[PDB]
């Protein structure tokens, strides 16, 4: 197949399926993790680009890893190069970092409903902006 | 890794993640599909064993297929042999067929909330019974 709108949308939908499931069902484990606080610290040291690569992959992989489900973890690893291709299609470092900062604060503060909403929003926003700029190369 | 409780639980949790996501988000497509009715017809023509093998794989693959997301479809295909191994660990034909019949009727009748509940119940019930019998071979 081609690297087209459908490819992009399928990738983001798959991420929503897996990441939201894990955040919803493992919320407390995620909220209490030392990894989350280290990522938060990385973001709070504002270099948007340098903050981004690292923090973004760590945060989204943390949601998945918190399940402890090696099959889920392995499926996410299998699709990671495709996830990463899609990430690199469009640079959105400042705004993604802000969305992450706010997502993390919703998690830590115990706002589970709001955290799930912010993760969905993040992924849909990335999707829309990637599609919006697919012909602006 | 071993074929153990963790392996089984991971499999079922992965199915809940993927199947419930697709049922929830593609409910009307699933409800309006000819395949769903052909499966219903198979289950209602009545031979629990013969009804099961074909119907079970078709029904759960239909939920996934209705997404039209080739990545989700391909990930479910990748895990299918593992899903199928787990299915074959414990024979529940009559009761799984009954759960499927009722799940399908919830879907057809427009009871989306009840259909999602029945799917989750089915998979958790399969899980529990497989674990309960893991040392009765």
């Amino acid at each position: 197949g081609a690297m087209d709108e459908k490819f992009i949308r399928e990738t983001i939908e798959t991420r929503i399926m897996m990441e939201v499931f894990c955040l919803e069902n493992y919320f407390d484990k995620i909220a209490g993790s030392e990894e989350l606080l280290e990522i938060k610290g990385e973001i709070d040291d504002v270099a948007a680009r340098e903050i981004f690569d690292d923090s973004d992959e760590r945060l989204h992989k943390l949601f998945i890893r918190a399940s402890g489900n090696e099959l889920i973890i392995s499926l996410y690893e299998k699709i990671w190069d495709r996830i990463d291709l899609v990430r690199h299609l469009n640079e959105r470092y400042v705004v993604s970092n802000r969305e992450h900062k706010e997502l993390i604060e919703r998690i830590i503060s115990g706002d589970k409903e709001g955290a799930i909403e912010k993760l969905k929003e993040h992924l849909k926003n990335v999707e829309a902006e990637t599609i919006k700029n697919l012909y602006t190369y």
